[PDB]
């Protein structure tokens, strides 16, 4: 595969429906050696299983909310991968209360803090802790959403976090590019993961007349982390069937 | 003046060089009734002096880092302005050690936290606190910079915070539009305030062949807060002499 | 008025509903001295009538489809306005058969040709013709629409022409900036002029909860052509109530 | 390869340095059957040669300036490929005089016409003439340049053409997407093809600190025309090493 000989760490794999799962699935298919992380014990076993299926026994725990945790995870990873070629950041979160109803009423300083810390800072936090471990040609990838570019109902504060994240991508790519490291993000269209009325609207108005799948994303992700996309960095590639580039298709 | 009859609150005045300062005068010239805030004991003096010059004597203390300080400030403002027509958010801060050198190495979880909190959340926290006090036809304005759309050396984490802020503009605009509130931002070009080699560069490659002044920004601010801009909301108006829409002008 | 002392040329007035019309009044209210153009024998009458109402009696013929017509018009304008301060370009046209049904099937090489020629080249052809007549501090303005940034049903080729036009704005702004000329565009939201189901939709999903008026556009136009916008050039200001910065509002 | 079983027509191959050449090179490597076109006789032989090297004897002539020519080319193609899966549009041109010096002085109505007809309309012209021949899952790709988004010195009218082209991409993707056809473009960074001082500037300021190669582009092109990018349509993927997402790196 076009990922043969690459070593990629994959975060955010919670189930078979997780985008991270579809990405891992596709990267493995292309010959990449994988390593996974899991937030907490409630998933350790379940995650080790998905890992086995992809020829991996490198299942490390990591809470990106804690620097010590991230450092510890990369220390372990180091034991088996003194060097690797990048990682996939598939982490997003905001206290439930934040995601429903009028944005201005819902948002809270604390809600804002957490959503930005976890959904945006953790990305650079991770790059920061494994920077000396990256081989030339490595690639870092994160997942964003249209809520960052446009004001979407109920998405609220998660929208500001994604925008912060999309800028993090540009600053990260600009800082690390000189040492042979590329950084990008994939703005995926809506998908059904760990709303239904929405996927309905999306399907009818999206150009390809269907919502994207973790497979469609997995393939773009694999591409974006392979040498095939060597000329791409700091980009936010839209993988939403062209949903965002059209308007008033509903009418 | 096209602002006569409008009661606008102006934050961030620090000195005659301040942007909020250039904005206050322009708004004053156009006939607006102003209120001023000051962050601490160090600035109160200078803020009252300037306010006096612009016919105002409503100088309230406020530290956007604290919700209580914001509620209290708006409580005091209520005694004199039961209702008003918007406010200018000219507040931006990142711990010094953050805006220097390689971005990935300078940024830290705390610096990131403070930057976003003071530069982005403070804007909506303020809208939160005075939402009921706003008259239909009110307008909210904040100041952003190009580091939000593109990776600019040394601007580092502020770039992420400004992006979060420009997204805030969109969400706030979308949430408050129904009750008659517009929300926009001015992405101002560089201005020497409270760097020389950068200005020299900008003046040479900027279409109008000079950097913008707090008067230029001031006039655009007065406009964005007057009923003349009634058809603009959730927008980021570039007031940088067209610098950002050009490329490779140095050559 | 913030336009007193300015001599501005306004093209495209066709009726009291016309956008250029809403612009002429606003500019007049603010104290601008205006000149008017008319395309053919069918419109001359109505244009002179309106001009008279706004204190002007400079009604010149001009068909932007012909370079000679443009040179001649500016030659006549020279007799009364040796120099002036800019002009409003409110001209847009595509052969009828182009704006209906599937884009790929409707478009044709000729329709494409005419659309771009009348909607985009005419703007710079006009700047060409009067470049020496423009005073430092002059401003040029054109009108665009969202179909330039996103694919909108039935707008078809006009969408391509508007994009060419918005790019023209940038190049013209960059070329003329050094001699003191600013060049901007207003991307106006939909307005019923010389479609009902579309408006109903827009009013519901637009942040301010209504479609913009030629007054809204008019006031923003006066501003973009006054020295108040001295810090804005090569910009595309969205005057659509924030419609474009929202997404999935229907749901 | 990930293009196994796909049939792609490739235009714009003029030499070994042509981007089209690097794209063909990479698509062939991935198992795609190719077909080529050549503008005029002066290239027939030379193009047939490049074709042989890629297992192709399908070398058809085609002047995109003429509808009859395009129809004739697809008629021939039909004889050998009654059905295929998309094509690569690598065609750009503007009368020499147009590309140097102040844009406003250089541009001419005729210059504008040709540049837009050849560099932008031909893309949809081709889609139009082969629409019934595309299998579900087909993909159309065109090449754009940053000059479309920003005002670049000397690029002049070619900048407006590229913008028109980038919008054509969105409208084309929106119209054809429902029949299982995707349409995208690659905004490539500068490359040395059939200026030097510029590649210098680009290298020092680009994040990956180097200009992209026809190889880097060829790979993105192959990806964009393969089922791996099934979730991408109407997008303008930047393959310039992240040049456009950074600013003031020169300082
Ligand atoms: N599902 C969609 O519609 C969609 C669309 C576009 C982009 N995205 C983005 O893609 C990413 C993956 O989302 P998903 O849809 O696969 O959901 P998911 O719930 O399947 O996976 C997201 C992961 O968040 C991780 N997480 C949360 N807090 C964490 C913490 N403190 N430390 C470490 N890990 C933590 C969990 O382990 C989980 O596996 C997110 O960033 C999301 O915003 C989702
Ligand atoms: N000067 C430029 O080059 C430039 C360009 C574009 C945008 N901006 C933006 O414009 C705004 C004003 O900047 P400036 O150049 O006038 O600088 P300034 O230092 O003169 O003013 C900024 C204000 O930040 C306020 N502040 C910081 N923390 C605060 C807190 N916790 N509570 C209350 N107030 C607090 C201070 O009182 C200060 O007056 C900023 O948001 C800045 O990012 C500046
Ligand atoms: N009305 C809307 O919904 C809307 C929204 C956004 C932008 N716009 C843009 O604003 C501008 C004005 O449109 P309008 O709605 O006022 O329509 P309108 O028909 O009232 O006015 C447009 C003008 O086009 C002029 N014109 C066409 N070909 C010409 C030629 N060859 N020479 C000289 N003049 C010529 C006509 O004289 C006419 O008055 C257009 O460029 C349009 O694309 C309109
Ligand atoms: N070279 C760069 O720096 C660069 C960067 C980004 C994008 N691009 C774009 O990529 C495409 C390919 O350019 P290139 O750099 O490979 O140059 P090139 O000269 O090698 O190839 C371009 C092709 O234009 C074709 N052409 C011109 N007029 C034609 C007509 N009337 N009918 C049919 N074919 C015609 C020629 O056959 C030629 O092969 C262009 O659209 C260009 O604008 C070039
Ligand atoms: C793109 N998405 C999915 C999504 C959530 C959501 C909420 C409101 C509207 C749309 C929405 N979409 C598409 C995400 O990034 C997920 C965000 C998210 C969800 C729950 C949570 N606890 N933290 C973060
Ligand atoms: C736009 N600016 C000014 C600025 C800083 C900067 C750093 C690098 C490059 C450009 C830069 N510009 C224009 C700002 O927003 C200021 C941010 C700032 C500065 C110090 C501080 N302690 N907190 C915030
Ligand atoms: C913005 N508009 C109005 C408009 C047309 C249109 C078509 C489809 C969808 C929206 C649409 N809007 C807002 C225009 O620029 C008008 C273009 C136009 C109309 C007729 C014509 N003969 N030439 C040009
Ligand atoms: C991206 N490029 C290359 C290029 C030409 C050019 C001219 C001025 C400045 C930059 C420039 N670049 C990068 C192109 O699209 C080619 C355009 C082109 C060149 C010659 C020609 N006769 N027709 C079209």
């Amino acid at each position: 595969g076009f990922l043969s000989g690459k070593r990629i760490l994959v975060t955010g794999v919670a189930s078979k429906l997780s985008i991270a799962y579809g990405i891992a699935q596709a990267m493995h298919r292309e010959g990449a050696e994988l390593a996974f992380t899991y937030q907490n014990d409630k998933l350790k076993g379940r995650v080790e299983e998905f890992a086995a299926q992809l020829g991996s026994d490198i299942v490390l725990q990591c809470d990106v909310a804690e620097d010590a945790s991230i450092d510890t995870m990369f220390a372990e990873l180091g034991k088996v991968w003194p060097k690797f070629d990048g990682f996939v950041h598939s982490i997003g979160f905001a206290p439930g209360d934040q995601l429903d109803g009028d944005y201005v009423n819902a948002v809270t300083r604390e809600g804002f803090k957490i959503a930005h810390d976890i959904s945006s800072y953790s990305f650079v936090a991770m790059a920061k802790a494994c920077r000396s471990m990256l081989n030339p040609g490595s690639a870092l990838l994160t997942l964003s959403y249209l809520g960052a570019e446009r004001a979407i109902p109920n998405y609220n504060v998660m929208g500001l976090a994604k925008a912060s994240l999309e800028a993090n991508v540009r600053y990260m790519a600009n800082a690390m590019g000189p040492e042979g490291v590329r950084v990008n993000a994939i703005s995926a269209g809506p998908i059904r993961t760990l709303f239904r009325k929405m996927l309905a609207h999306c399907e009818a108005v999206t150009p390809i007349r269907r919502t994207v799948t973790i497979e469609d994303v997995g393939n773009s992700a694999a591409f974006l982390c392979s040498d095939l996309s060597a000329g791409i960095s700091g980009e936010v590639v839209h993988v939403d069937g062209g949903f965002s580039i059209a308007a008033m298709n509903e009418l």
